[PDB]
């Protein structure tokens, strides 16, 4: 037998015994990656066959792959007529769906992160984290304001040697595989599970002079064990997506902490750690910002930033142990 | 006009007046990157029917799609009637091909690399270099032992967001994405040139405590340049072809020196440092051992490894000459 | 905006409060589809690489296309847990659905319609018929007898320049047209309704011979009109799919009486005759065995062959008037 | 083992000793072939967008794939470099390749055939034919009025339930199927050759009251034979290329002879007619007005229709008789 994103995602909607309005915001988002993958895996050729450049300018006629893949995904959220709130990397303040086309769902995503590289061809994703609507007020930005915690559904889309959706809930995270010849998603990883200790850490080391006392004694362990045990491995594909997907399937941990010229990380809050931070947690990992945990963290604006380190449990503890080391001795 | 790489290499084999043997032999490349191309983009589902039930275990790395990929490339090699002598990553003898289809090239090749990447969906790639036969006698083993200097062909396909067939020969660079709605590889980029100075050095610091000396001094320097600029950044994706032509493209440096288990380096100089060498070298990049050029190298055993520093030549001349301060104290 | 079948369906099934099941259903039938389309575009490159001949015989391992749609159809509908028995052109009896996997639909089909002339690539579909398990009775081939009338939904794949999905149900005919690139039917033609007067006939006149006295007159009606008007245009595909869709998009009438070899017409009643029935009439066409409704039948058997007249309304009665007008003079 | 087209072209190129200029047009019409595959494959999808309101009204059937399939036809066959003097059913005028882009081959074409058939989503095609121009002279419109005699190559492309090119030239005719995952048509019929006698007659008896008496005849004896023989079954698409490419694979006979509105046939010698009579030939079939040989007329107008037969030989030849017959009375 084979399941398809479709099927599993219906047959866990009618177990919740939903009135299908999460269902079709699954089933649209789903959709809208199928359409991201089939256009990034020929970006080159649509970037130069409409005319091109070297710099970075979107203009109305004529726009970039990042905002094409933006105007793909809110399109499709409104359409599914189960969103209130949009939030997305690409837009300055939050998207207000209108009434007509209004749900009771709150989005937030990254249509295209890692995309400043696609000129490289590395590996780039579409992030997403969805959250039911609280209040009973009238649809603001302040309804995606909401702590991770509170997230309903989280994910992402990985497009690198192969194109793939991971999708977490409360009861789990599974992996499902676009077969692009019928353009459908192949479960292919069940109920995923971090192992408890990896063997490689994910860093962009060249910040190595703005790193705090902890992170920076971190990567010595793992370059010189104390016990002298093997050195951990370094991996660093400089996409969230491609390394923390590598750090769910393969274990270990990835970093991007604070430091000088991001005192308080790199990594968006909304659509890039939240979401991350909840299929780590539901797939038995930890997420910290280095001293709370990151689902707790009371978003204050939307497009706020906030140090991440997550992956596997013994790992990321290990960080927080010298964390605590350091303090006001 | 849009130029295909069918076009592109037809066109180049009559102005240099071949009988089309050459070309035969392109063409045959192409069409098996392209197949090569549409089983990775779903490598995960073409699996799934009762491997074993494996987790770890220090051993077996031999994936299915690595056996496949390698017999469709001897296979496709085979049948354009061009080679004589066949050097595969995954046999541990040259395969010399039968009088029938005996041509007079010789065709090192590495079918997939990016071992430990697939399951995590990292970039992964098929790297090439091809020779003429340098020999009257009979093909043998010997006619694949030539320096990289006599390569007439060098090149890869990498497996990225998108596919990328790159290709340098004497005239020079040029890179075609595979547009798989048509399968025709488009050319996007022509006559390749790297940057003479990068800003992104690439390599695995795990080894860091097995480092020579220059390759430490060099790091730090990345990280703490001592004229007070901003640091470069880091970057290793763990897949040659990932790693190499992001260095090609954005420039910087890419490094695989010798450390404890690798005591001449890890990578294979026939079918990966070779031709990668090759293709920096054409684009205007160095690629050395830190003591001498990587294409100058006699090799002595087809699966021989060497020592690789390979980008922009600023940035490869600065970690040389930190080779020679040391090797002139 | 875009509508695509998957969303149709979920909506339909939505306003309609199903529990989900006759949904998963036509997801599961969707997704079979897909499938049966891209081997159908590359038929001759499987039954070819897989060993081949000229014959038409199929065995274990290596089956070809015909059977293979089947065994996809099947495996599909009994994993949609939405059926109870199962009616194919390819089974000889009915397929009873494990209780462990039972629901409460009645499904009969055509897996690969006019495949046996998939040789010269004609056009070539998948007929589908639903109906809702009425008795109360363990289930069996007698719950697949149902009239026509009783249709919950029909419709059928067609496999021509492009592949089309038509349903029918209750309340309207629509078309949603496959786009291979990302794997989803877009809707193209909303609640379609057939011309009242065509100006093309379908028929195989080759066996003119066997016509009876009506037929023989409607045809030299068509190319002789008494009244001087412009003769019809005829064609013939040879597969009812392509021959019908082109009928409800352009008009006209499509005819397979009964003749000599065939007392009863050609065409089946379950998976062939009842599902174009009932898609032409809730198109606002006719279909009519030339003295009765097709969907007025009483099946006796699930492979019953029956006699089949369809189209724009007025063709259809003129020839139902030229019928009436020979009897018992 | 699995020859591809692009390197059965390249073989038989080197075979000849060709320069590569007809080896690159032809390498140039199998790219252009697959983008337009791709179209045809979701034409009704590319739509869509407010084209204006139309119904029936006799007039205007110039659709939008047809000008783009054309423009890309044209476009692709300047940029090889490899033709002089270019025939298009939708330019009124010959076309005069630039000097720069000046070659030596004429060709004629139907860039997408199968008019009143893509909105019911009927096979269509793409059909070419190759001559040298023969001639030192400036090369005008006369290049192109040879007999078909003169092809050096001919063949079409037929988007059925799969996608088809087929080829004819001086060697024979062959087969290639697109495998639209790896973009490379796989050769699956080698050296084709008709039937010598088939059981199936192609044409539009709609026009039976236009017939001349050696069709009216041939028809009547096809329904009811003298001989007491099984009668022919009848087939007509509606699609020139489906039509034949049936005669082709199943033998039989096509036929679309002078009526009313078409005293003269209604298919286009130069490129409709001449291509689909070279391939008939070479397949050692025959193709003949009624009266002569297709190939054997001198045009002296590059859109000058003629009456067309072909298909087996015994069954041509049947028909010839007959209109000798009449001839000799
Ligand atoms: N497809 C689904 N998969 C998992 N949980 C679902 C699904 N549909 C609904 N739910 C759960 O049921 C709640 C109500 O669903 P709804 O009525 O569609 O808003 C959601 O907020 C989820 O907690
Ligand atoms: N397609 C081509 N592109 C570039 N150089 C070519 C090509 N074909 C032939 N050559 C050159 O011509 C030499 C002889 O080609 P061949 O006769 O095909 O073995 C090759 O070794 C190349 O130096
Ligand atoms: N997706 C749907 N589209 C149209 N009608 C539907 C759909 N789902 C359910 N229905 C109707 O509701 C009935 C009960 O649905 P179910 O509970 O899924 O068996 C079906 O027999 C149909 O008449
Ligand atoms: N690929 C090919 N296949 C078949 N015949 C060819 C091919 N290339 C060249 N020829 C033959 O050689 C002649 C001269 O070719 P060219 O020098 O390319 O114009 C053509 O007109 C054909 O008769
Ligand atoms: O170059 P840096 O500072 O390491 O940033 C890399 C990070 O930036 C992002 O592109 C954020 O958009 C992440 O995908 C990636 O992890
Ligand atoms: O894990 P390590 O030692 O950094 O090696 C990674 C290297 O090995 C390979 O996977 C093959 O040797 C290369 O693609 C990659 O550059
Ligand atoms: O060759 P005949 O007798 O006209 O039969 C054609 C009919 O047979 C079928 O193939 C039945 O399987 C139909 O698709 C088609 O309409
Ligand atoms: O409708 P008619 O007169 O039979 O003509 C159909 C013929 O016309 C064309 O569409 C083009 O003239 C051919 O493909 C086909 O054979
Ligand atoms: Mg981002
Ligand atoms: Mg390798
Ligand atoms: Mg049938
Ligand atoms: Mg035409």
């Amino acid at each position: 037998n084979i399941v398809t994103l479709t099927r599993f995602v219906m047959e866990e909607g009618r177990k919740a015994r939903g009135t299908g309005e999460m269902t079709q915001l699954l089933n649209s988002l789903c959709t809208a990656v199928k359409a991201i993958s089939t256009a990034v895996r020929k970006a080159g050729i649509l970037h130069l066959y409409g005319i091109a450049g070297s710099t970075n300018v979107t203009g109305d006629q004529v726009k970039k792959l990042d905002v094409l893949s933006n105007d793909l995904v809110i399109n499709v959220l409104k359409s599914s007529f189960a969103t209130c709130v949009l939030v997305s990397e690409e837009d300055k303040n939050a998207i207000i769906v209108e009434p007509e086309k209004r749900g009771k769902y709150v989005v937030c995503f990254d249509p295209l992160d890692g995309s400043s590289n696609i000129d490289c061809l590395v590996s780039i994703g579409t992030i997403f984290g969805i959250y039911r609507k609280n209040s009973t007020d009238e649809p603001s930005e302040k309804d995606a304001l909401q702590p991770g915690r509170n997230l309903v559904a989280a994910g992402y889309a990985l497009y690198g040697s192969a194109t793939m959706l991971v999708l977490a809930m409360v009861n789990g995270v599974n992996c499902f595989m676009l077969d692009p010849a019928i353009g459908e998603f192949i479960l292919v990883d069940r109920d995923v599970k971090i192992k408890k200790k990896g063997s490689i850490y994910s860093i962009n080391e060249g910040y190595a002079k703005e790193f705090d006392p902890a992170i920076t004694e971190y990567i010595q362990r793992k370059k010189f064990p104390p016990d002298n045990s093997a050195p951990y491995g370094a991996r660093y594909v400089g996409s969230m997506v491609a390394d923390v997907h590598r750090t769910l399937v393969y274990g270990g941990i990835f970093m991007y902490p604070a430091n000088k010229k991001s005192p308080k990380g790199k990594l968006r809050l909304l659509y890039e750690c939240n979401p991350m931070a909840y299929v780590m947690e539901k797939a038995g990992g930890l997420a910290t910002t280095g001293k709370e945990a990151v689902l707790d963290i009371v978003p204050t604006d939307i497009h706020q930033r906030a140090p991440i380190i997550l992956g596997s449990p013994e790992d990321v503890t290990e960080l927080l142990e010298i964390y605590q080391k350091h303090a006001a001795k």
